[PDB]
């Protein structure tokens, strides 16, 4: 679980001493000359004689306007962590502030720390100032590889939900989550300020969310910051927030005035979190309205106020760089040089380039820095679960009865399987979902712990299952959920969330760049630890999205995730769970595993269970695997036809095609295939089937009939240099399909039964079987124009039971 | 359960018809007039030429004062009742307020139902007007004898108790409670108006509390009349109720302004109930105000405003009769006679004495009538308990491994009993405790139901088993507590309440009031059908109070119920659990008992079991029995000594004195006695032992020492025309004690087993056995000072088993 950190909550007692704000300016300063430094000068760091347009960078990159904001916050931030002892990670919203966050980290000495060639000296400082941006240097963003981030920021949007994720189960940890003005426009911004509405102040932490007034985007005012504060104040109060403002900058106020103004402000705020946490270890069942501070500050706040006549200091001009090119005219290198000389850098480094002990004595020490604090690297807190035994929840009737029996809800499996996960990991394992938790089948869970809620309860008649502080969360939004578990995971912690198939899509951008996290994350950043991995089970698929019907129907996530297997980064999990053995297998897998994105595709309605526990973790190791219990050919050269599945319904209806193939006398092989992944490129991917695996299984020369579960593309892309893959006939989802019975949705995408009986025996003589075939057509209507006479599906379909069935 | 009757909880949604309100102004006249005709006059109702000062009544017995206020209030309720279907019923606070209840039931038409000579004509009205409290008539109070009561109001402040015990699991009931102003300076009053923390407004019914504020008790004004408006307001806003003043008859008003006024007010009041009971069918989380009245009126209302120069409208001085001999003086006479007149009578009456059609069209009919509704006769509600199997509960361990065995708490017994009542009878059995029901050990009922809490909730770490509905009540008030219990079982449902031995005291006036309710019910009210008994838990008894010490030590609940048990009424039963299966035995016989105070005596420390459920069962049909497995007497000639005890410690202390007689040699009887009204002179009462059975069990001739629980009092004046009476030496109470150990406890009050030995030693023989009671006195002086010098008690004493235990 969360590791207790510091003296959490406690109140100063006294005002702010004047010379830790002695130690804030000139942080301040130091941070902005530093930050300047990284996007502009390649060389000459201190400006010595001589400073020349020579040592200015040939390409500017990176962004000014939001930084001094952000070296002014967190120079105050560092000072109430140094001053408070609080266990506290920072979200920087906008993570285009980079030179912020490496500023910071370079300044509290976690940067040196973590990257030795980066000294505090003179050449440190032009190793640190060139490679910000820069080819073969650091990233213009707050990225993984910068001590103290969980969170990028480059993608706008997700902070509040980091934020707020992050928290949970972490009653010691203070979250300061500083929002763009423009990044509070976004969709995924605007409904995470509703979750102090599902976190309780005794079991969860506290977010400080910190609107970063800025009153500007790229080219835009902000509409926050150009409504009236009238309405910006009953905004935030209608959320649950009592709002605080600060403003400054926007007149001639000394700069030490606005720190004392401003910690003084700071020390009220924590005040008032402190009464928050003194009285929700009394009384926790009253949501108390949690603060925030809306920052007011000018967009590149101490910039030259005007460049060529144009407004630069509190406009949109100051987003990327203020000044465009200093190193192409006199004119603008003397507005460049006359700017650092601005934060007088001769006061802030000494005579060898580091910085001045009386700049950073202020700072905090240990793991209290932001760097420093193990909540910012949360693989060093994580443990494994202690999972429950995977037999105590096997389906034993498939050796009793036979493979094929059964009338099962995978996921009810699963359910009770991850309700004994919760049971054994108490505040470590949590469970998201938007509002489809039950309906995915779930709830076995809610005998071991509650829906979190933190609104109004009014009845028990309604009510049931709920309590102020338990670990399911629901939220009808894709975007808190993957958020929530996302900073649940970089925090150490454990867990799962849920979604029907189609509505992942809405999170397509957050898979993406989770993705982008671990993959540069296992690609060049060994002291960031491994972390759990996120696991999505994919729900209610396009097969048996029958009663929502055609706008429900999109198995696209599996294209999404397939472009994210690269460089042998194994940060992709993509399987599709045949029956409850295999969703049992696939989850122990998912649930053991670090550093992914595990996607685990099962059904929820009822259908057979095909194979063992045993035989589940057998084709689960491999990736795909023979059916030699479903087989009649004996080996590879007496198939005529292997029968191939992935996905729980096209798995139902290739065994009865291969019943009805049998039947027929057809000698055929039967294959599963669980983890997509196993059939990409050997060369691509070394987990994947080799090429001698791969043609055992498929064959060398067969046709192969391929009923998938997605798109037919998906799989025509990976198998494309694989053996005997121009004799694959893939049938997948074709975007067919209306609200109607579940054999009409198999039927209008050809992966029915019939379809592919009659597929096989295209493949195999379509000229022997002729007659045949246009028999196993015509029933196709047939059993279509009964679901429309009687109401449901023709008892030939529904009351199919495999063979292999005793 | 609880009957659903009416139409509960609808608007009138119409301004109350001028028909209406001319209805409720000359019920008010009549019953003003009847209630006068009842107090004042034993022949010519009607004051036929001649009325003459033979009509009065030559001794003025009943209460003038709260009448007509009363009156004006049940005319108004029953134009409410009529007009809405509402189930209601009243509770008379000021029960001296008699000739109100018996007018009401009279124009009803429910009293001439119930009492066929009371005819609705002039023979028929002056037969009601001479037996109101007159000698072989009818009680001055609302007694149990008039259709509608549940509450005789004689020994005041249980009105709110009442009301509030009557609407538990009772959603469609209306109560409105009547409160005298003087009644409200009661203990038990003042508490009681906190009683709207404990219900719950979708599954309890509704109480109106209406403050009868005339300003006036007996002979002083009223503390709540005297104080500020502004005070009186915030009170009754402090106790959770908004309040709602009414005030009239101190001017010149005429009547039909008054009535106007009040049905405006009553109808608001009355949308204010309807909101709060439609809003708790979706938020019964979230405590109303409830309503209240205050109705400030003067007391005596319509009686002449002086008689002889005195104020007697309001004033004390019209509480009994305004005028106090109207048959002595012609002045005085003439007085009654235009009072009498000032009503108009002949409007009222026709020709043959009935009251005329139009003064009660506007009544309710049916079972809606305050006289004919069943939750007023709860008798009829009432079924008998599903009560569980008793040997699910037994100890069986008596069996395997002997009388004597074990170390159970004996009330936890009762407390899985009591839970499986509770599963089987939901909404129909309650149990209610002064904040003593987990001491008392009773506590496996929260697994099926929780404590009724409808005041704030904090934290789910102190707020275990507690919920806005269940089915126990816990409130530190025994007045609370035995007054919910009490009208729990008026309106025919069933429950249990316990105490703290010496805490029942607290209400030996409610038990009186509640045993002469049964006294009266069972002798002469048989249309008043057979409630379910008052079952109450004794326990935390006085050999168990050695932590609480000296002045928590009183027994004394025994002698108040033995001064109920007269004239084979047979409504108490008082008894002794001697272990768990005797505890079991007595409490299926109160439960399935009807019309009784019970109480059990039971100790919750951990003792012996000495009995299997049968012998339990055959010991307890004839209240007393032999145990001869523990006699060495084999008859009773050759008993030398009877030991009897009665209460499982003087059952410990006699049954390890016989173990010490027996290595004596000596040939004893052993009695035991369970139920302390078997020892009751059997010409007194028929269930008691026969003079033959009594001198079976004890003897004729030999000694017999008596142990007992309570004070030897209760014992000695029970038995004092039994056989062998003389020979009895009856141990018991002695008022001695301290905080101390539990063999000090029975050893300073003559009945530990040392003393127990001896005194048995010196019946015998106190010469040969000299030097042997010698040495038991010896040991209890060391038994004691091993006591003080260890911290605990001597170990022959604590582990002590007996000799029957294999
Ligand atoms: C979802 C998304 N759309 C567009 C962008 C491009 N973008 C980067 S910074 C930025 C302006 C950010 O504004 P604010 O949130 O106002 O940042 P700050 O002023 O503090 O620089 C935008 C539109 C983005 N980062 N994310
Ligand atoms: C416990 C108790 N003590 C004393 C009395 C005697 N008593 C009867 S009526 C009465 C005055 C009652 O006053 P209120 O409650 O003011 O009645 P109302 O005016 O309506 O007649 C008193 C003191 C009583 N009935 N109960
Ligand atoms: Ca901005
Ligand atoms: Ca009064």
């Amino acid at each position: 679980t969360s590791p207790v950190i510091g003296t959490p909550w406690k109140k100063l007692n006294a005002p702010v001493s004047e010379e830790a704000l002695e130690g804030v300016d000139k942080y301040w300063r130091v941070a902005n000359y530093l930050s300047i430094g990284q996007i502009y000068l390649r060389s000459n760091p201190l400006m010595k004689e001589p400073f020349t347009r020579e040592d200015v960078k040939h390409r500017l990159v990176g962004h000014w306007g939001t930084t001094p904001g952000l070296n002014f916050l967190i120079g105050h931030i560092n000072r109430f962590i140094a001053d408070h002892g609080q266990n506290t990670v920072i979200i920087m919203g906008p993570g285009h502030g980079g030179p912020a966050g490496t500023s910071q980290s370079y300044l509290d000495g976690t940067y040196t720390e973590t990257f030795p060639k980066i000294t505090k000296d003179e050449a440190g400082l032009q190793k640190f100032f060139r490679q910000f941006s820069y080819p073969g240097g650091i990233p213009s963003h707050f990225a993984p590889e910068t001590p103290g981030s969980i969170h990028e920021g480059g993608e706008l949007g997700y902070a509040l939900s980091h934020a707020y994720g992050a928290i949970m189960d972490n009653p010691s940890l203070f979250v300061p989550a500083i929002v763009g003005d423009g990044e509070a426009e976004t969709g995924p911004l605007a409904t995470g300020w509703q979750s102090n509405k599902l976190v309780n102040p005794r079991t969860d932490g506290i977010v400080l969310p910190i609107l970063h007034l800025n009153g500007y985007k790229i080219a835009n005012p902000t509409i926050l910051s150009r409504i009236s504060d009238e309405e910006l104040h009953e905004f935030f109060h209608g959320m649950g927030y009592e709002p605080y403002e600060f403003v400054a900058g926007f007149d001639d106020e000394d700069h030490m005035s606005i720190h004392r103004r401003f910690a003084e402000l700071w020390e009220t705020i924590w005040d008032e979190i402190c009464d928050i946490k003194a009285t929700a270890q009394t009384d926790n069942v009253h949501r108390p309205f949690y603060p925030m501070l809306i920052f007011r500050t000018p967009k590149g706040w101490t910039c030259p106020k005007y460049i060529d006549g144009k407004k630069t200091e509190g406009s949109w001009r100051s987003h990327q760089v203020p000044l465009a090119s200093a190193r192409d005219t006199e004119a603008h290198f003397e507005v460049l040089k006359n700017w650092l000389e601005s934060y007088k850098p001769e006061e802030l480094f000494d005579a060898n380039g580091a910085v001045k002990d009386d700049v950073l004595a202020f700072m905090p020490k240990g793991e209290l820095r932001i760097g420093a604090n193990p909540n910012a690297n949360g693989g060093v807190i994580r443990n494994d679960l202690k999972l429950p035994n995977l037999e105590d929840y096997e389906v034993k009737e498939v050796a009793e009865y036979g493979h094929g029996w059964g009338q099962l809800e995978a996921t009810r499996t699963l359910g009770a399987y991850t309700r004994d996960i919760i049971k054994n990991n108490p505040r470590d394992f949590r469970i998201f979902g938007p509002d489809e938790t039950a309906s995915n089948r779930l709830q076995a869970s809610y005998e071991v712990t509650n829906k979190q809620w933190d609104a109004g309860y009014i009845s028990d008649e309604v009510d049931e299952h709920m309590h102020v502080s338990g670990q399911v969360v629901e939220q009808l939004s894709e975007h808190q959920m993957e958020g929530f578990l996302e900073a649940y995971l970089l925090t150490g912690r454990h867990g799962i969330w849920s979604s029907y198939e189609s509505f992942v899509h809405v999170i397509d951008s957050m898979l993406n760049q989770h993705a982008k996290w671990l993959e540069a994350t296992v690609r060049e950043i060994p002291w960031r630890k491994p972390i759990a991995s996120m696991n999505l089970l994919v729900s209610s698929h396009v097969w048996r999205q029958d009663h929502n019907g055609f706008s429900h129907q999109d198995p696209g996530v599996t294209s999404v995730l397939l472009n994210k297997c690269f460089h042998n980064d194994h940060v992709i999990g993509i399987y599709f769970a045949t029956d409850a053995n295999m969703l049992l297998a696939i989850a122990e897998k998912c649930y053991k595993s670090t550093n992914k994105i595990n996607a685990i595709i099962a059904g929820k309605q009822p259908a057979a269970t095909w194979l063992t526990l045993d035989e589940a973790r057998a084709e689960l190791e491999k990736g795909a695997a023979a059916w030699d219990w479903a087989s009649t050919a004996k080996n590879n050269d007496e198939a005529e036809v292997v029968l191939a599945a992935a996905g729980d319904v096209p798995t139902q209806e290739i065994m009865a095609a291969s019943d009805k193939l049998k039947e027929l006398g057809v000698k055929f092989k039967v294959v599963n295939v669980a983890d997509l992944l196993s059939l990409q490129s050997a060369k691509e991917n070394d987990e994947a089937l080799t090429d001698e695996e791969f043609a055992d299984i498929f064959t060398a020369d067969k046709p192969v009939l391929f009923a998938y579960h997605s798109y037919a593309h998906d799989v025509r892309g990976l198998i494309y240099d694989r053996p005997n893959h121009d004799n694959f006939n893939v049938h997948g989802y074709e975007e067919e399909g209306s609200t109607t019975t579940p054999y009409d949705m198999v039927r209008v995408n050809r992966i029915d039964r019939y379809e592919l009986t009659a597929e096989a025996l295209r493949m195999i003589d379509a000229d022997k079987y002729a007659d045949k075939i246009d028999e196993l057509e015509k029933f196709r209507d047939e059993a279509f124009q009964f679901a429309v006479d009687n109401g449901y599906d023709h008892p030939d379909y529904t009351d199919w039971v495999y063979s292999g069935v005793n």
